[PDB]
């Protein structure tokens, strides 16, 4: 056939999905609703904007609604979803420009809505330097604010967070860091976390932990910050404390939700409803280590998402076929990457798990320039299996984590691993690769 | 028991072995008889040394012979051994120090007498500023020659060999590269070869292809290189144009070789005779793309041979599983990693295989420095199963190599590499991990 394919948001999930469905099929009618004025645009490089790094904005995005145009693609910016007449039965969205508001149909509904940040209950969280990083226009709001100095706060440690961290200090401002947690990047075992907070602390960042935000001081402006452990002084304030789901719009048209509050799919990104998808941040993805669904708001998920509803629609053969966990991210001179699940995690799960942790170089104990590289396992005691695993390093690559996602997809175990013929040469391993010392293999 | 284990060779296998098999089992007694007056160290690391990156020669060396003997182990240096009595029945071992010659016994005999240069037939190569690279002592005779320029010619455009023209270069030299087929890195297929080609040219290095060299000029000196194509005149000439094993002591005593010409070996390195394993470049290996034995002299492989000899001589359960080839090497400013099967190799092979070669990024298109990335499959047409892949970056690393490596270890599909979770984020990857653009995915 050549019917009509509405999607609803169009960042990347979204634009994924447009992009490969009128390459796939072209006799499909394709169009764009994103509400927020840019389309198609890489929100992980905003902290590469907001340092300096990237001198431009606009740099960040991957494709203009010009260039959509040239290749069948119509998309609206500055446009908001408002109600579905799903089934029900299509019509279905009603949604409002600049002026006015209207109506259309679909055949194929992609929900790609995203994720909006999670903000804490804090008193005073509402004035005039209190900032989040999540769009475009975040980016353009701090993008004003950040010349002109002097003290920042951000609240949270996870990997945005570290990565506002450098970029605020790149642009001269002191930092302090919050975190309610004991650690920096709470959410996997803790020598990594350590590693952070040296780190950190290293590059002139304050980092308070165990702490609990009060409220922000102010007659509307902000200047404090008033914790459990003092007070920070802060004229702007950075949240980075959480993303959820942009689920709405789709329970009102009764889509469901899976146990992790984002939309549930099939191998096929399918939901409940015929003829509805999502994609992105705003689905559940089966995760390939615990064997369930799980949320994984990663651009690449998002991508592969995208990809396949847009395949799926197109009417070729795709599947998507899950997650294992596995990401990366740079926080000043480290490499940070994880997969699977962290030795808490593991545990918090039922299974016998133990883990090792070492530290091993980037590259021969003789090479000029040869840095630190850590390996973390994590495994089942007596099977071998892999759970989760964490490398960092200084390298743009290691990203040696991408062999533990390889077996983690499989099952894998320790001996696997060990069986590995993996590359050496003296600029970028020493003789045994870290993984395979990690492997059994020392403690 | 407690017996005594003998290891000739003490290189890089034999000084794996005696060192495992010492802290697994420390009532051995563990000799090593090292003809060369060193022992334990790094021959991959010459060309940084002759470069001038490494600042002294010593720096390549992982153990002294102070520290192994404070560590159980005895090892001496400048010592042949000369002949085996072996089955025959052990005595063995006459060998000679500085003077004398001797006896001595072994309950477990591991032969890691390593690998030599393989000299093509050519007249006055047995002139004064001919040179190999395989040794410390070759590293002496070059660091002595190297300042001094001015004019080098190397034959063979093998790894080392592009290791040794950029040291050369970095050294001040002019360097002409010699090649007797048509591509440097004629192991592979040719779109890696070009890539070096251009890298080559553009650092001030010449290098002509399908060349017959017919003979070094000179009067017991060289000043030239004369060849089917001309006349190079070169004052310094580094010969690089392959190893054979080392089996000549081990054929004396009647230990059977494999097709290769290397030592034979099962998964727990032991040759034919009981009693006496081999390790490293004097052994083959099972390649387990190829499914049968196979000569893969690295020093990664010579280490895992090493370990486990050592292993299973102090009585643990330990076995080596084979190799699918990953290599890496540094030429400039290209890291070039290859695995498996080549497609012409593949289909040498009978595979009906096809290749696919694309050039990436290695992060964001606008992220700041990202340099370009290519990856290389081969695969089986109808199954879709990996068979080898290369890839090439600036990067220290990518080493994303290591990932096919994965791979080709279980059976692994294009399908297989294409579900994979690798990590993405804007300094290390593309969105779509260069990988899995490669896959299936476009030409
Ligand atoms: C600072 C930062 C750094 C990051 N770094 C990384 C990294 O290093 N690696 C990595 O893999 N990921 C990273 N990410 C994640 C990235 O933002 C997402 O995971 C990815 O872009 C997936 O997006 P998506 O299309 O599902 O939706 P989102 O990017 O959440 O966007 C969906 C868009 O659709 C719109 N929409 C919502 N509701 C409606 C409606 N009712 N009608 C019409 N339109 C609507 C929204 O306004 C929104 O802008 C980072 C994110 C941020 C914010
Ligand atoms: C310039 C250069 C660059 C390289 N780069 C890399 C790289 O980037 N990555 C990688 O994986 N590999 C690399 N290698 C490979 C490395 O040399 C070997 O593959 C590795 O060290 C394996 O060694 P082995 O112990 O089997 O024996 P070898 O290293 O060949 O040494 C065994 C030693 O035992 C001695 N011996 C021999 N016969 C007798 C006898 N009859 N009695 C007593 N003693 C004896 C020899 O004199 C010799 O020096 C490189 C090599 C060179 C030369
Ligand atoms: S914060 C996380 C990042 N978020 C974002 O990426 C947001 C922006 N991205 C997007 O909006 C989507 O990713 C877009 C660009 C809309 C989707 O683009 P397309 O789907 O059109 O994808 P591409 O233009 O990247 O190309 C897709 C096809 O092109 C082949 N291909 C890509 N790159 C290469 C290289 N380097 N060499 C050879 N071929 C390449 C891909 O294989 C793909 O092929 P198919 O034809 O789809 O199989
Ligand atoms: S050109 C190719 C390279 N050639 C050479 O390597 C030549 C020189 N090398 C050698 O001679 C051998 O490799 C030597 C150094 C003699 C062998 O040394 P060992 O066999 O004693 O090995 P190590 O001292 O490296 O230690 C082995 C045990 O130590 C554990 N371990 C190593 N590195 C780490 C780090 N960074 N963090 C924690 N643990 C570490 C290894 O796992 C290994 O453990 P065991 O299981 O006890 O052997």
């Amino acid at each position: 056939m050549g019917k009509r394919m509405v999607v609803v948001g169009g960042v990347a999930g979204g634009a994924s999905a447009a992009a490969k469905a009128k390459r796939e099929n072209p006799e499909l009618e394709v169009v764009v609703y994103e509400k927020s004025g840019w389309v198609s645009y890489g929100a992980c490089g905003l902290p590469y904007v907001l340092s300096g790094e990237i001198p431009r904005l606009e740099r960040l995005v991957a494709r203009t609604p010009e260039e959509f145009r040239k290749q069948g693609v119509l998309v609206h910016t500055r446009h908001e979803v408002v109600d579905v007449d799903y089934e029900l039965r299509t019509l279905t969205v009603h949604d409002h420009a600049e002026g006015r508001t209207f109506q259309d149909r679909f055949d194929h509904l992609v929900l790609a809505t995203g994720a909006r940040p999670s903000l804490p209950p804090i008193p005073g969280t509402e004035q005039e330097g209190v900032y989040t990083l999540r769009t475009m226009e975040d980016g353009e709001r701090l993008l004003k604010a950040l010349p002109q100095a002097r003290r920042a706060a951000i609240l949270g440690a996870g990997y945005i967070g570290l990565e506002a961290a450098e970029a605020f200090r790149k642009r001269g401002l002191q930092v302090t860091l919050l975190e309610a947690k004991d650690r920096p990047l709470p959410h996997w075992d803790p020598e990594v976390g350590a590693l952070l907070k040296e780190e950190l602390e290293r590059h002139g960042v304050e980092v308070w932990t165990g702490v609990k935000v009060e409220a922000f001081r102010g007659m509307g402006r902000v200047e404090a910050v008033e914790t459990s452990e003092g007070v920070v002084p802060a004229d702007l304030v950075l949240l980075a404390t959480g993303i959820r789901p942009n689920t709405e719009l789709a329970q009102a048209m009764g889509v469901a939700l899976g146990p992790t509050g984002a939309i549930a799919t099939d191998e096929r990104m399918r939901t409940n409803l015929e003829g509805v998808y999502a994609a992105g941040d705003v689905a559940e993805s089966f995760h390939r280590v615990l064997k369930r669904p799980y949320w994984l708001p990663l651009g690449d998920v998002a991508n592969k998402h995208g990809r396949t509803a847009g395949s799926v629609i197109a009417g070729r053969e795709a599947r998507f076929l899950g997650v294992v966990g596995t990401a990366i991210f740079k926080a000043f001179d480290l490499a940070v990457a994880t997969t699977g699940l962290s030795l808490e995690g593991a545990l918090k799960e039922g299974f016998w798990a133990k883990k090792v942790f070492i530290q091993s170089r980037d590259g021969a104990h003789y090479y000029p320039g040869s840095g630190p590289l850590w390996v973390e396992l994590v495994y089942e005691e007596g099977t071998g299996r892999l759970l989760g695993g964490a490398v960092v390093a200084r390298g743009h690559g290691a990203l040696r984590i991408d062999v533990l996602a390889a077996l983690l997809h499989r099952e894998g175990s320790v001996e696997d691993l060990l069986a590995l013929d993996l590359a050496y040469a003296p600029p970028f391993s020493p003789v045994w690769d870290p993984l395979l010392i990690a492997a059994q293999q020392a403690r």
